[PDB]
């Protein structure tokens, strides 16, 4: 009587996980070449090899008007080693009354930094962040309150939204 009606509850969870979400987020540093004069390179074709880094994660929707943001960025040194980084938080995306050209959001974001083998404890952190949607690209600023040097420094990072969903038959 219980295992019957209760089974449907779990069966719904296994079905969702089996399908997996439908969103691919990639955290990439904010760069800009520009330069005074487009300098060319002799010999050697294609792009140059230089491990910079990057992050990957997913998104979640909340019926209670909540936008969960999960992303994991990893940094690989040039001559030392690489260390991953996990981060999760919540933010509220606000859309204007006209079109989807400019997006504005705000909320809190948490981050955990761990290293070495799997035994020690990581380093949890909580800092405010702002969401800004401009064109096909997304920008997220990081705020950090405190009275030390500036106490009002604003950071900016580049983000690429990937929406993949092909096939429709198992």
């Amino acid at each position: 009587m219980n295992a019957d009606e209760w089974m449907t509850t779990f069966r719904e969870n296994i079905a969702q996980t089996w399908q997996q979400p439908e969103h691919y987020d990639l955290y990439i540093p904010a760069i800009t070449w520009h330069a005074r004069f487009a300098y060319d390179k002799e010999k050697t074709d294609r792009y140059n090899e230089r491990p910079w880094g990057g992050g990957f994660g997913l998104s979640r929707w909340d019926e209670k008007g909540n936008w969960h943001g999960l992303y994991a960025m990893a940094f690989k040194d040039s001559w030392n080693k690489w260390e991953p980084i996990a981060g999760y938080g919540w933010e509220s995306t606000w859309r204007p009354l006209a079109d989807e050209n400019f997006h504005l959001g705000l909320g809190f974001t948490a981050g955990v930094t761990a290293r070495d083998n799997w035994n020690y404890i990581p380093l949890p952190v909580l800092l405010p962040l702002a969401s800004v949607g401009y064109g096909p690209v997304t920008f997220q600023m990081t705020y950090i309150p405190g009275t030390y040097n500036n106490g009002n420094v604003y950071f900016a990072w580049m983000r690429f939204q990937f929406l993949e969903h092909h096939h429709h038959h198992h």
